[PDB]
């Protein structure tokens, strides 16, 4: 319905190269919460690693990694889509 603060949350590692797939998930895990605790934000945040493509042939590789590294840092998340996954972002200290 209504809308809510401006701000990317969806990320999208479709496309990339497993490696970078996996640093962004890592920029962008911290870039990301960066706003959520200044501003104030979803306690999530949306990562396609992709869909469909397995189809032809789908041979990013780019899930397995990400859940490999998420599993590691026991970083909780939920699958709703067959081509989503939804992460948990940690709460911490700030900045200042």
């Amino acid at each position: 319905g209504s809308s809510g603060s401006s701000g990317q949350n969806v990320l999208d590692l479709h496309g990339l190269h497993v490696d970078e797939a996996l640093e962004h998930l890592m920029r962008v895990l911290e870039k990301k919460t960066e706003e959520f605790k200044q501003n104030g934000g979803k306690p999530y945040l949306s990562v396609i690693t992709g869909r469909g493509n397995h189809s032809q042939g789908g041979v990013a590789r780019i899930k397995p990694a990400v859940i490999k590294y998420l599993i590691s840092h026991s970083f909780r998340f939920s699958e709703i889509k067959p081509g989503c996954l939804k992460v948990m972002l940690k709460s911490g200290p700030s900045s200042g």
